[PDB]
């Protein structure tokens, strides 16, 4: 099958050229950058890795979280968890002229804090002492690698036995026995790991058997093209099953979202719509000689013998979107003062508009100026008059179609649009809106049926072509006329593969409810779209002509229908966990008023859609540049009761559970600065100093008094560098030695550790930068209250001895500022205890459980 | 932004004074300012637009 050919500049051609779906994503987008206006296969493709996603890791072996440093003794080493650190690192500059950038940051983290909670054992390796299951060294949550060779032996002795005494531990569960041993994590990674086992624990085989259930209902609707069973060898006892997302969604919660009409379509056809071709109703018919196709003279055979181009090619193909798409997808002509041409095309254009189009009735798909357009043509051609001379009677206004025609006096003013029945179109007087059977999407009842008629014809007609008929026999126009009655059949089985087309392969749940389908048209008649919003394209006159002399007949099917359950679902799911992280950060706002920041909830939406899938952010963004919304569609968006439930769901609940203490988010306000003369070593005796060695830091271990110290808040600090005595200020005050505490907001802290001098940045910053604007302002300098903020653990190296070059201060300097934590990074502990981390159970699966999940499984598709 | 709420830059409105900035002393400054910062934008329907 190939599509009928057209003319490409001067050459005939027969390619297909682009995709359609690819199409009309390329021309929507144009569309609303128009809009707008004063890479779809990258989002095509964007869209397909919603399937891929994954939330639980399966891993061999758990994340060390622990190690340690050693310095020139035995008796006691310093020991650090690496989550602290891990956490701290992901952070970023905080301010509070930015709140959509510090709730951004905040949803970075809590989304970093879940990511690295979920994860789960497969397949851990197990060694023998004795006929005892012992685990590996490396599998547990500690590695300590250094400290082995510098202990004492007697030492090495009793933690070489402590450590091979970590014996597995059998135990049965209701997936029978699995290997269960002690270990050591972090708390929050904990009790997200406990979380998700405890989900795991649960059972829901008969939510299983419901969501197969499903997928079979929709797969008999779809049974055209939907086929794929493969339930017979599911069942076998050595597997594990993990249910992570419930497959029958609810359509109500992605059609909450406030203006997502254009999304809604986008993706629809992004998932859903088929690849075709363009065929004439009778093929090759270009290739014949000219004069056996241009018989006489008319209008009709003027425009006969004529060959499209690109232009009208793609302006065709925009039609046929909008024929498959009746109530998102308006037409207009396109209007332009250079414009010149025969009015012939013009006026067959208006006779077949009123054909090819339908107005009134249950939808309509065309703007009122269109209808006119069409209105005024067709009065211009039944006016027109060239080979006979009949009479005429016109009416009593200057209307078009106000007159009578023929030998008998036919009303032709039934003809002129009106939205309210539609006579003049497809709509007049035939049924086009009718219900079956309960549809496996419970908002998409309906079927939509052009010219009453089912694919499930040959030489019906239909009321308007009846009465199409009965106008021209009237108008005497016999040649017309006999090419239309020969013309019928092309006609009405186009418009059965159009109506199959739109009843079968576009059931989703991006469909557009009933309610919002019937109400689409008092909407548009009343000028106010307070719930949905269509987009209105525009398109050529003789485009009319090829589309009437054009079919379309599909070749490829959507190749994403396979997964389009699973994506869909997918996207519910994440549009769950932005509205309950919107819920959980007002709260969180509501809890702690006196040092977190105000914001809007735009300000609030913005910082939860930052941090989202590729899809979603750029479907948003552009159904959100194409339509407005306000703070009331978030007020109400955020109070709306339904959700999703799921896995991912669980998982951001307890990480905000894990999270109700901001302080342990590695953020914090308690900075001070205050002069310390900065240690170094002496270096002037060589073994001593090669036996003690020496570390620092500027960890406040203990809250500063409450005397002696003091508070800047940031409108203080604001106005005190608008005057310009901020310098001096802090000058006296720190030569009076007093603490002093930058208070009032929350900032990013970040944390190093130091193996020599570092640069003298991290050594002496500052927490504020300082910038003196030009002279004749209204404020002065200015003051940026926080910026980068770095705790630093130095810890030398005893061999650099001999070469101090790089270990030198060169000259005295002081220490600035110091930071309060609360909670332990690094502790020094003695040897005895170093094992006394061990206080966590692991459970771990055996090698010979299958475990996987069938809904992610299905991708294969063969 | 100020406070959560908007807040005009305090060039849109048409009064001048740069030049009387320099002789007022602190608490007067604090007062100017808090009265200034103070003139919030209200949000309003005009036609049926926003």
């Amino acid at each position: 099958i190939k599509t009928t050919p057209y003319l490409e500049g001067d050459v005939l051609s027969s390619d297909s050229g682009p995709l359609l779906s690819v199409f009309a994503l390329q021309e929507i987008m144009q569309k609303v950058r128009q809009v707008q206006a004063d890479d779809v296969q990258k989002i095509l493709d964007d869209i397909k890795a919603l399937a891929a996603e994954q939330v639980y890791k399966i891993v061999k072996v758990p994340s060390i979280s622990f190690r340690h440093i050693v310095m020139q003794s035995r008796d006691r080493v310093l020991r650090v968890d690496t989550y602290y650190e891990e956490m701290s690192q992901v952070g970023d500059v905080i301010t509070e002229d930015e709140p959509e950038k510090f709730y951004s940051t905040i949803i970075k983290k809590v989304r970093f804090i879940r990511g690295k909670g979920s994860f789960i054992l497969h397949d851990i390796p197990t060694r023998d002492h004795r006929g005892m299951e012992v685990a590996e060294p490396e599998v547990l949550g500690v590695e300590f690698k250094n400290v082995l060779p510098v202990l004492t032996a007697e030492h090495r002795a009793m933690i070489q036995n402590a450590l091979d005494g970590s014996i597995i531990e059998n135990g049965n569960v209701a997936t029978r026995d699995v290997d269960v041993f002690i270990g050591a994590c972090s708390e929050p990674v904990y009790r997200i790991y406990n979380r998700l086992q405890g989900y795991i624990e649960a059972v829901q085989l008969q939510e299983l058997r419901n969501s197969i259930g499903w997928l079979e209902r929709l797969g008999h609707r779809k049974r055209i093209t939907y086929s794929q069973e493969v339930l017979t060898d599911f069942r076998r006892q050595d597997t594990i099953w993990v249910l992570a997302l419930q497959l029958p969604v609810n359509p109500q919660v992605v059609w909450d979202v406030p203006r997502s009409s254009i999304a809604n379509l986008i993706m629809n056809i992004a998932t859903c719509l088929p690849t075709g071709e363009y065929i004439a109703p009778n093929p090759r018919i270009s290739s014949i000689t000219l004069t056996q196709r241009i018989t006489t003279t008319g209008p009709f055979a003027i425009l006969t013998g004529s060959t499209p181009t690109a232009q009208q090619l793609n302006d065709v193909r925009k039609i046929y979107l909008a024929l498959m798409f009746p109530g998102q997808i308006i037409l207009d002509l396109k209007i332009d003062p250079g414009e010149r041409m025969d009015p012939a095309v013009r006026m067959v254009a208006g006779v077949v508009g009123h054909l090819l189009f339908t107005a009134g009735g249950r939808f309509t798909n065309l703007t009122q100026n269109m209808a006119r357009q069409l209105d005024i043509a067709l009065n211009d051609y039944l006016l027109y008059m060239y080979n006979t001379r009949v009479q005429v009677n016109y009416g009593p206004t200057g209307e078009p179609l106000d007159f009578q025609i023929g030998r008998n006096q036919y009303d032709c003013n039934v003809f002129r649009a009106d939205f309210a029945t539609g006579t003049g179109y497809n709509g007049w007087a035939t049924i086009d809106v009718e219900y079956r059977e309960p549809a496996p999407y419970v908002h998409a009842q309906r079927y939509i049926r052009y010219c009453g008629i089912d694919s499930r014809g040959i030489g019906m007609t239909y009321h308007c072509y009846n009465e199409m008929l009965r106008m021209l026999v009237a108008a005497g126009k016999d040649s017309e006329a006999a090419y239309f009655r020969s013309m019928l059949p092309f006609h009405m089985v186009r418009f059965a593969r159009i109506n199959q087309i739109i009843n079968e392969d576009l059931h989703s749940v991006f469909s557009l409810p009933d309610d919002m389908f019937n109400a689409l048209l008092p909407d548009l008649i009343a000028g106010a779209h307070q719930n949905a919003d269509p987009v209105v394209l525009d398109v050529s006159w003789i485009s009319l002509w090829f589309a009437f002399n054009r079919s379309f007949e599909p070749t490829h099917r959507n190749e994403m229908l396979e997964v389009a359950p699973l994506i869909e679902s997918v996207y519910a799911s994440e549009l769950s966990v932005m509205k309950v992280d919107m819920r959980h950060l007002s709260l969180m706002q509501r809890r702690f008023p006196d040092v977190l920041i105000q914001a809007r909830p735009s300000h609030f939406w913005k910082a939860v859609l930052n941090d989202s899938p590729e899809a979603v952010k750029a479907v948003m963004n552009l159904s959100h540049s194409h339509n407005f919304i306000n703070i009331r569609d978030m007020m109400r968006w955020v109070m709306l009761p339904s959700l999703q439930p799921s896995l991912k769901l669980a998982l951001e609940e307890e990480a905000w559970a894990a999270a109700n203490d901001f302080e342990d988010l590695m953020l914090t306000d308690q900075v001070y600065m205050h002069r310390d003369m900065l240690p170094e070593p002496r270096l002037d005796d060589i073994e001593r100093f090669r036996q003690e060695g020496f570390y620092y830091t500027n960890m406040l271990e203990a809250p500063p008094e409450i005397d002696r110290v003091v508070q800047y808040t940031y409108e203080i600090a604001r106005l005190q560098a608008n005057m310009g005595q901020f310098r001096a200020a802090l000058r006296r005050i720190m030569d009076d030695d007093d603490w002093v505490r930058f208070g009032g907001v929350l900032r990013t802290v970040r944390v190093k550790f130091y193996d020599a001098r570092p640069p003298d940045d991290v050594l002496q910053g500052l927490p504020f930068s300082y910038d003196t604007n030009e002279r004749g302002g209204l404020a002065y300098a200015t003051i940026k209250y926080a910026t980068e903020t770095t705790i630093f653990y130095l810890i030398y190296n005893v061999e650099f001895s001999n070469t101090p070059d790089s270990l030198v201060l060169i000259n005295p300097t002081y220490t600035m500022t110091k930071v309060f934590i609360n909670k332990r990074i690094v502790e020094r502990v003695r040897v005895g205890q170093i094992l006394a981390v061990l206080n966590r159970r692991f459970v771990a699966y055996k090698g010979k459980m299958r475990i996987m999940d069938i809904t992610q499984s299905l991708k294969m598709g063969t």
